[PDB]
C-alpha cells in the first residue's frame, strides 16, 4: 500500500512506504483519532525476533545483508539469548541504534541532524558517581563553549527490571520550583515535585527564581544519590532585548543545553532506561512555553504591563504582542553570547527539506503534526501547511514512569 | 470504551462516551494516524433513517413512544415505495442543528442551538436559488449584528438532478493570472474566477472584486449572478496605532458562508446547504492575508514598519502578523460588525467542551483545525486534548462540480 502527502503551500505529493514496516500500535482506530493525546520484563519468546528484526535492518544499512558476517551474528545473538535470557549489542550497532532512534522520533523537529550523533557508551558504569562523571563529560562535550554538539550516553539496559539505570532528573540542567504557603510559586512550576524530592534527599536549596537542579541518580537498582553538576559547566544566557532596554531588569536567563533524561531507549528489544540526549533550542521552547505557559514562569502579563500595552481586552492582542517581543529577545541573547540556537522558521525549513529527502532514500518520514507545528505563528512556518503521517518505527524513544512512583526504597 | 480527555494547563479530566455513537471512519488505523491529512439504496436508507429518527424522538423525550414507531413505520412505508423519504420541518431542523453540533474542524460551536434554518426544498431554479441566497445574505449580515444561518435546498435524487453552488463560499474576491507571471486578487480563486469570465462574467480585474454567484439548479447548467452590493457588507482596514495602515488598501466582507459542503441526515443528502455564521479574527488576519498563496501580503507590511528583514531570527513575520490582525480586529470593532478574537473564541470553545461532556457525554474535536494559527500555545485549547470521531448528522466534502457535471 502506497499512501500520499500533499503540501498544499507548493502543491508537492510524496509517497509513503516506509508506514508498512512499521509494528507498533498509535492509539487510534479506524473510529477515533487520538492524534492529540499525549500519551495514548522482556522474555526469551518474544526477545530473539525483536533482535533479529534490528539486525537485518542492521546489516542493510551497511550492504551485507545475508553475509556470512550478518548470518554468523544472528546466530551469535540467539545462542546468547538462550544462554543468558539477554544479549549484548556491538558499538557499531549501539551507534546505529542510537541515530535511529532519533531518525524514527516523530515528535522531533530537529531531525536533519540525526545522522550527527555523537554516542557515549556508558555501559561499563556501575554506580551513581560514574553515572555523574559520565554526565559532566556530556555536558562538557555537548556544551562545547556554546557551539553545541547533539550527543546521547548511554548506561547498562534494563535486566530483571529490578536493576534499573535511571536519571531522575526530566532534563539534565533544569530550575528549581519552590510552592510557598501563600499558594504562588518561586521559579519553575513545573519543577515543584522534583524539588521537594531533592530536598528531602538532603539538597539544601538556594531558593531563587533559577536555580539549577542537582542530579539525582539511581544506578543498578539502588536509592538514588545527590550531586551539583559544577557550575562552569552550567552555560546560561541572561535574556535582554534588542530595543527595550528595561527587559534585563526582568532578571530573565535561560540554559544553553536542552538535555532530555527521562526517556527510555528501545534497540532491538533491549530497553536502556538512561540515556540522556541533548541538541540545542528552538527558540520557541524557552519564549513561548518555558517563559509564557500560565503553568510555567507565566511573564506575559509583566512583559505587556512594562511595554504599556493595553490590557483591557483580549482583541487588543497585547498577549500576542509581548509573546513575539520576548521570543525576539531569546533569540538576541543567544546569538549575541555565541550560543548555538534555531528560531522556528528556520527550523520548520529545514525540517520540511529533510522530510522530501527521507521520502525520496527511505520511503518516508513519520511525523507528529501536533508536536512538529511550533506553539507561536503556527500557519506562517511551511510545517503548518505539510500533510505529516505518524507511526513508529523501531529502535525508538519512548516515555517512562517517573522513578519515584514505581522504585523500591531500600533504605 | 470509556476514554479520557485531559487538560495540562488546569489537569481537568473528561471521560468520553460519545465515541461509542460513532459510525463513520476516520482514516486512521491502530498502525497509521492520518490526523493531519485534509481529505482522509432502499437497503442503506432504512438503517440510517432509523439512527436518524431514534436519536431524534430521544432528544425530544419519547423514545419508543408512539409517535416514533408510527414516524418510522411511515418513513419505512415511504422508503419502501419512493426510494426515498422526506424530513418533517421539526427532523430537518434538528438535523442541520446537529451536522453543526458534530462538525469536529469548528471551534465557534458554542453557538449550535442557535441557528436559523431555512428551507428551500420548495426551489426548482437557479433564479429561485438567487432569491434564497440574498435573503440568507441579508438575514445573516442584519446590518452587522451578524446571525447564523443555513439554506438547505432539495436533497440529492438520482444524482443528475444536483443543486449545487458552484463558489466555494457565497462571497469572495476574484484572482486573475497575469502577464507579468504574478496573481492580481486572491488567487485560491483564479480557476473559480476564470470559469465566471468563460461564462461570460465582466471581471473589473481589481484586487478585491466580490464574485459573482454559479448556481445549479436541478441538475442544468449553472448561471451567474451578481449579488447586490448593498447586501455585501465589506470592512475597510485601519490600524488604531500606525496611520500609515489604511493606505495599504485592504478590506474584507464581513459574512462568512461556506456554500460548497454536504448535509447528510437520516441517509439524505443535501447538496447544496449554504452557511454562515460570523469570523474569528485570524481567519482574514493569518490565513487570508498572510498565507503565501493567498494575499500574501506579509512582505509589504513588515516593509512600512520599518522591520529588519534581513535574517528570519529578527521574528520580522511574527511582528508583522500581530499588527495585521490587532488591524483586522479594530476595523471590525469600530464598523460594529460581529467578530470574534481567537482568545475569546477557544476560550468559549473549552466552555463548550465542558458542556457538551457533562451533558451529551463528549465533544469530537480536530485539534489540527481547532488550534488556531497563531499564537497557539497561548490559547487554552492548545492545552487540551481532543478526541476525533465522526457523528452523524454531519457535513461533509464533495467534488468540485465542474469536475463532474455534464454540460
Ligand atoms: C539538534 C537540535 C534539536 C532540535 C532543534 C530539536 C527540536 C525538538 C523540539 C522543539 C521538540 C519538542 C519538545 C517539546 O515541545 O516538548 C523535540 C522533541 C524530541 N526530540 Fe528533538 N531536537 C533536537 C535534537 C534531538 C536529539 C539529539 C534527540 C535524540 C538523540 C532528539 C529526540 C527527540 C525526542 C525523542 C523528542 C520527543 C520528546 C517528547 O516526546 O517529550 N532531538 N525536538
Ligand atoms: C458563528 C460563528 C462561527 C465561528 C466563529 C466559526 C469558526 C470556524 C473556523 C475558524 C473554522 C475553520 C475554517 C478554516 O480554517 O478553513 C470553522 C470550520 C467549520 N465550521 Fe464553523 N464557525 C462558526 C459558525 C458555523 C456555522 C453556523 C456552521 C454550520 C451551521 C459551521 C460549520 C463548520 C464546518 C462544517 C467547518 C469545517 C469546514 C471545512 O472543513 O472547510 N460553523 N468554523
Ligand atoms: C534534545 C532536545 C533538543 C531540543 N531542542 N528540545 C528538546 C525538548 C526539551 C527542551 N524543551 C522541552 C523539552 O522537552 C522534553 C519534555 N517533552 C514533553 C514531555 C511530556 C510531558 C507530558 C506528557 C507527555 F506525553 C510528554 C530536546
Ligand atoms: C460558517 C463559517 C464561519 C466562520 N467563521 N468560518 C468559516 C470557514 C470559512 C471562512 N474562512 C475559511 C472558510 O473555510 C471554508 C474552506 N475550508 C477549507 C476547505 C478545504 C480545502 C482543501 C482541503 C480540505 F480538506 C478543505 C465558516
Ligand atoms: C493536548 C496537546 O496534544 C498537548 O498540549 C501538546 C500539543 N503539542 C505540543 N507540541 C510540542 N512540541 N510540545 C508539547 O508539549 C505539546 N503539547
Ligand atoms: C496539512 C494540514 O492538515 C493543513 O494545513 C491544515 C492544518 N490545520 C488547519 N486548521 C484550520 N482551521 N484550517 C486549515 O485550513 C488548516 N489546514
Ligand atoms: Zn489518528
Amino acid at each position: 500500500r502506497f499512501l500520499k502527502v500533499k503540501n498544499w503551500e507548493t502543491d508537492v505529493v510524496l509517497t509513503d512506504t516506509l508506514h508498512l514496516k512499521s509494528t507498533l500500535e498509535t492509539g487510534c482506530t479506524e473510529h477515533i483519532c487520538m492524534g492529540s493525546i499525549m500519551l495514548p520484563v522482556a522474555t526469551k519468546d518474544q526477545l530473539f525476533p525483536l533482535a533479529k528484526e534490528f539486525l537485518d535492518q542492521y546489516y542493510s544499512s551497511i550492504k551485507r545483508f545475508g553475509s556470512k558476517a550478518h548470518m554468523d551474528r544472528l546466530e551469535e545473538v540467539n545462542k546468547e539469548i538462550e544462554s543468558t535470557s539477554t544479549y549484548q549489542l556491538k558499538d557499531t550497532e549501539l551507534i546505529y541504534g542510537a541515530k535511529h532512534a532519533w531518525r524514527n522520533a516523530s515528535r522531533c523537529v530537529g531531525r536533519i541532524q540525526w545522522s550527527k550523533l555523537q554516542v557515549f557508551d556508558a555501559r561499563d558504569c556501575t554506580t551513581a558517581h560514574g553515572m555523574f562523571n559520565y554526565i559532566c563529560n556530556h555536558v562538557k562535550y555537548a556544551t562545547n563553549k556554546g557551539n553545541l554538539r547533539s550527543a546521547i550516553t548511554i548506561f547498562p539496559q534494563r535486566t530483571d527490571g529490578k536493576h534499573d539505570f535511571r536519571v531522575w532528573n526530566s532534563q539534565l540542567i533544569r530550575y528549581a520550583g519552590y510552592k510557598q504557603p501563600d499558594g504562588s510559586t518561586l521559579g519553575d512550576p513545573a519543577n515543584v515535585q522534583f524539588t521537594e524530592i531533592c530536598i528531602q534527599q538532603g539538597w539544601k536549596a538556594p531558593r531563587g527564581r533559577f536555580d539549577v537542579l542537582p542530579l539525582l541518580l539511581q544506578a543498578n537498582g539502588n536509592d538514588p544519590e545527590l550531586f551539583q553538576i559544577p557550575p562552569e559547566l552550567v552555560l546560561e544566557v541572561p535574556i535582554r532585548h534588542p530595543k527595550f532596554d528595561w527587559f534585563k531588569d526582568l532578571g530573565l536567563k535561560w540554559y544553553g543545553l536542552p538535555a532530555v533524561s527521562n526517556m527510555l531507549l528501545e534497540i532491538g528489544g533491549l530497553e536502556f532506561s538512561a540515556c540522556p540526549f541533548s541538541g540545542w533550542y528552538m527558540g520557541t521552547e524557552i519564549g513561548v512555553r518555558d517563559y509564557c505557559d500560565n503553568s510555567r514562569y507565566n511573564i506575559l502579563e509583566e512583559v505587556a504591563k512594562k511595554m504599556d500595552l493595553d490590557m483591557r481586552k483580549t482583541s487588543s492582542l497585547w498577549k500576542d504582542q509581548a509573546l513575539v517581543e520576548i521570543n525576539i529577545a531569546v533569540l538576541y541573547s543567544f546569538q549575541s553570547d555565541k550560543v548555538t540556537i534555531v528560531d522556528h522558521h528556520s527550523a520548520t525549513e529545514s525540517f520540511i527539506k529533510h522530510m522530501e529527502n527521507e521520502y525520496r532514500c527511505r520511503g518516508g518520514c513519520p511525523a507528529d503534526w501536533v508536536w512538529i507545528v511550533p506553539p507561536m505563528s503556527g500557519s506562517i512556518t511551511p510545517v503548518f501547511h505539510q500533510e505529516m503521517l505518524n507511526y513508529r518505527l523501531t529502535p525508538s524513544f519512548e516515555y517512562q514512569p517517573d522513578p519515584w512512583n514505581t522504585h523500591v526504597w531500600k533504605g
